[PDB]
């Protein structure tokens, strides 16, 4: 299975009771993501607030490799600031949860799907479902269909934080079998139950494409899948896969960067990069406990920085420049040689 | 379904880097566990060093509601010196595992279960493997199926952190086909890569009957399935059973607790009793961003205390006692009021 990351620390870290990012905190967090190697950054919606919409204007035009992503309501007016702020996807919210009019939905998604197909052809257009785990799944079924032939994907968000792995699985097997072979299917899970990464592995088990993250796990109340956690839970699975798409060596820097900037010391149990993630008290790996002889490891420390025509000239072009500015910037690694070359060199 | 908890604060706590408990300690944390209404209290195998005897013994003739449990090595020995605590149970660890001789396996196991029969009968067998999710789901199976007339429970322990919800829930099915009608089956999970509460939780949908916790999930590296995640998670799909069986309003003198013993602070994300758990960024719930226009609550924070003959007359005199003692140390509040009486008057 493979599978991208939207990182939500400027749109779901921002519900984070501590933060206030400024612009240049935007700036910084969103470079420092890029370099990282995610996928896709996710905005509050420009429509929320004069800055919101200046800080989504600032950061689609910074140059990132990642691809910048905002959300809007099935608004054309929404749809419209959207658009202008020059962000590479949009996202249209829907609501079915028994906790809150399935034609009125279909049609003005319909309609704003319409305007940005038009608007801007080039934009990638998502469709997903608040409380999706509190709502029927006939009645979120009905609307994912309705949309699929239209959008580049589907999500589901468990805004409340009540999922199960087992729902998660299912549901999104059944979304699959609704959407056909081209649409993709993203995730966001919150952490109310205990339950964000195990959801979001689950959901990749099951098809699903794409995962919503935040550094540290920040977001509205104890938040959302935590960047270091979800990438521990992918690593022991696919390590080759993980270690190649991102550079894990710096996810201590990200942590960092953001405890710094909300205020918080990072959980002494914190994944990875936690005082304690790595330890267990002296002395107390006794042969008399433990069968194994050694206290257990389930990844290393180090891999997340903690203590006739030719074809391929234009990529021999494109990695021998990398290699080269990465050496003369003092930052050509080991780790940073293997993930350039283990795609060219082994099979 | 129902289940149990074995707190294993005293036992997987004790291999957490900062834990250094003093028998005092140990007394203050089971009695606070016991008055929670927690239903098992697993302690370091006496077997470890003679401190860890000494308290096991403390621990087991404390007069504690709880069952203190204890585990060994398949040695008759071992069970020897378990047997002397006065534990009530005893759990025999096997091994099977890829990353570590069958026959040799079930015929150390049943000669020591022989013993402990013979020795205590009143004491409850358990048996369980090391490192569960590395090893072939058909050696536990034999081992599991060839011990289990003979025993209580078997166990299952995610001893490296690796296992997915979906395989802890697919062994568990498989482990309960093979044991039959009456032995129950305990799951151990660590929380490596961020699946210990959601596996407790699918080993439980399986038909699992006991979960080990730890207080603020404290253990080696980042530890077990945490207490007050786990009760969160378990809260939300059967709330009244829940908050009738545990003093869950007691949860943050808990979580407190071990803290200011192990030289932690709560984690600014812990589940419940962590600074941000309820809350969010003021002025961020907008209705350009939620379809909802609350702001989301996935339980309440107050329930875990944060800001012809005749036949009966036992149970009546038990009720009134106790009611009438919690009055007389000004600790009957309404909450103890309903846990105590609901199960008498409503159906
Ligand atoms: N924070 C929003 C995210 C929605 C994601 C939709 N792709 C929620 O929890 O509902
Ligand atoms: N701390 C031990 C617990 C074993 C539990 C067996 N009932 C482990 O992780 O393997
Ligand atoms: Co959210
Ligand atoms: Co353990």
């Amino acid at each position: 299975r493979e599978w991208k990351i939207i990182d939500s620390t400027l749109r779901e870290g921002e519900q984070f009771e501590k933060a206030n990012f400024s612009t240049q905190d935007k700036v910084e967090i969103a470079k420092a993501l890029d370099e990282f190697g995610i996928e896709y950054i996710e905005v509050t919606t420009p429509v929320a607030s004069p800055q919101s919409r200046k800080d989504a204007e600032v950061l689609a035009s910074l140059g990132l490799k990642a691809k910048v992503v905002t959300h809007i309501q099935c608004r054309l007016d929404a749809a419209k600031v959207a658009v202008e702020t020059g962000v590479q996807g949009i996202d249209l919210l829907f609501g079915t949860s028994k906790y809150l009019d399935i034609p009125r939905i279909i049609e003005e998604a319909k309609e704003v799907i319409a305007y940005i197909r038009e608007a801007a052809p080039h934009v990638e257009v998502r469709f997903s479902a608040e409380d999706t785990f509190r709502s029927e799944e006939q009645d979120l079924l009905a609307v994912y269909e309705a949309v699929a032939p239209y959008v580049d994907r589907v999500g589901l968000a468990d805004t409340v934080g009540v999922a199960t792995p087992r729902q998660v699985y299912a549901l999104v097997r059944e979304v699959r079998r609704v959407v056909g072979p081209r649409v993709d299917i993203e995730f966001h899970g919150h952490n109310d139950t205990g339950c964000a990464i195990a959801n979001a592995y689950e959901a990749i088990e099951a098809g699903a494409t794409h995962v919503d993250t935040t550094i540290l796990g920040i977001g509205e109340r104890n938040g959302i899948t935590p960047l270091g956690g979800f990438l521990a839970r992918m690593y022991t699975l696919q390590p080759e896969y993980v270690r190649r798409k991102y550079k894990l060596e710096m996810l201590p820097e990200l942590d960092r960067m953001v405890a710094r900037m909300v205020g918080v010391e990072i959980p002494f149990n914190n994944y990875i990069t936690g005082e304690t993630a790595f330890s267990h008290k002296a002395g107390m790996h006794l042969k008399a406990i433990y069968i194994n002889p050694e206290a257990y490891e389930p990844y290393p420390p180090e891999v997340f920085g903690v203590k006739g025509l030719h074809y391929g000239e234009e990529e021999l072009h494109r990695v021998t420049q990398h290699i080269k500015a990465l050496a003369d910037r003092g930052q050509l690694t080991l780790e940073e040689l293997d993930r350039i070359l283990r795609e060219w060199i082994t099979a």
